[PDB]
């Protein structure tokens, strides 16, 4: 992800098949033509989508210009979640399914995975960063206490933070039971709120087509929420 000054950030396609997917999918919700409700509805909890970039002097180079979920924060505090019970999709290769589930094999009992966090410090003027071993190194037993510890600002738990966050995820969670049309793998919510709230869908190499209920991505919304429930209580 690079950020530009303009208030986006520039997404580098993936390699084949992964990058393509992306594009495609952002291409498809955001088609101008397009009159879908489940669609529509879904555009307001993704990255606006400023269509497809590449420098001016090489076509090769192949970008999504995106939103920057970021940018009206002064200080934001930001933390990607991937949720889900299989971070492999409907057509990965045994060798496939057995490496993205070595690298988090409580996936489908917790239901999503922190791939880390950017923490603002009220009392260092600093970050405190967490990079994907930090969350992969959660279990059942300290799962709380490492959602929690995002929310550590300003002298205090961040409560407000916490309770805004179950307020939005409860929006894209009720869309997710409103529509069978797509299934999500390996895919993220930005959680940003000001440390001096987001919650928005990202990361769509493995959306795939469906006839069902995401049912993965459900349980771990809902688990999502439950936990930052229970932190409401510290
Ligand atoms: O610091 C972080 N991430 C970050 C930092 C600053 C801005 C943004 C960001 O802002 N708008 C975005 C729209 C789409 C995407 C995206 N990424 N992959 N596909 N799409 C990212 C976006 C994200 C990471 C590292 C530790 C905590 C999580």
């Amino acid at each position: 992800i690079l950020q530009h000054p303009d208030g986006t950030v520039l997404k580098q396609l993936q390699p084949p098949p992964r990058g393509p997917r992306e594009l495609e999918f952002y291409n498809m919700v955001y088609a101008a033509d397009c009159f879908d409700g489940v669609l529509l509805e879904l555009r307001k909890y993704l990255p606006k989508y400023y269509g497809i970039w590449s420098p001016p002097t090489a076509p090769n180079d192949l970008y999504l210009k995106l939103e920057d979920v970021t940018h009206k924060f002064n200080k934001p505090c930001i933390m990607d979640v991937k949720i889900g019970q299989k971070s492999y999709d409907p057509f990965a290769s045994s060798e496939k399914i057995q490496q993205q589930v070595s690298k988090y094999p409580l996936m489908e009992e917790i239901g999503f995975l922190v791939l880390g966090m950017r923490v603002y410090h009220v009392h260092s003027d600093s970050y405190e960063t967490e990079n994907q071993h930090y969350g992969r190194s959660l279990t059942k037993e300290t799962i709380k206490d490492g959602v929690s510890r995002f929310f550590h600002n300003g002298y205090c738990l961040r409560k407000d933070a916490v309770a805004a966050s179950i307020q939005k995820i409860e929006k894209i969670l009720q869309w997710f039971e409103n529509q069978k049309q797509l299934n999500f793998y390996a895919s993220s919510l930005l959680f940003v709120y000001e440390g001096s709230v987001e919650v928005r869908m990202i990361d769509f190499a493995h959306v795939f087509p469906s006839n069902t209920i995401d049912e993965g991505y459900v349980y771990g919304l809902k688990h999502l929420i439950s936990v930052l429930r229970s932190i409401l209580d510290n």
